[PDB]
């Protein structure tokens, strides 16, 4: 599923991401836009042979099991395919564990490079939340 921008904003808000660990909603929409262009089916392979899944491009090196990343962890306790659902719940629950792990949203390279320090409130302007 390819979310619209306000549609995603509303789903994230319902799932408790607004101001989660101090990150306003616009941060999460911004990160999703640049990580996956709001497509829950996005996958991308990393150089080490891990893969990133879903609308927040969660990495199989640490966070989910895809059966093909030897020696990786599964800290979200989920198959990586669950991260590709049209239902964003599994991605949101796992993102919450990632952003809690000490490094905040710097775990998302696109967020660091394209959202951090910008006016992220522009990402939810005009949306009915
Ligand atoms: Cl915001
Ligand atoms: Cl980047
Ligand atoms: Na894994």
């Amino acid at each position: 599923k390819v979310f619209g921008r306000c549609e995603l904003a509303a789903a994230m808000k319902r799932h408790g991401l607004d101001n989660y660990r101090g990150y306003s909603l616009g941060n999460w929409v911004c990160a999703a836009k640049f990580e996956s262009n709001f497509n829950t089916q996005a996958t991308n392979r990393n150089t080490d042979g891990s893969t990133d899944y879903g609308i927040l491009q969660i990495n199989s090196r640490w966070w989910c099991n895809d059966g093909r990343t030897p020696g990786s962890r599964n800290l979200c306790n989920i198959p990586c395919s669950a991260l590709l659902s049209s239902d964003i719940t599994a991605s949101v629950n796992c993102a919450k564990k990632i952003v809690s792990d000490g490094n905040g949203m710097n775990a998302w390279v696109a967020w660091r490079n394209r959202c951090k320090g910008t006016d992220v409130q522009a990402w939810i302007r005009g949306c009915r939340l």
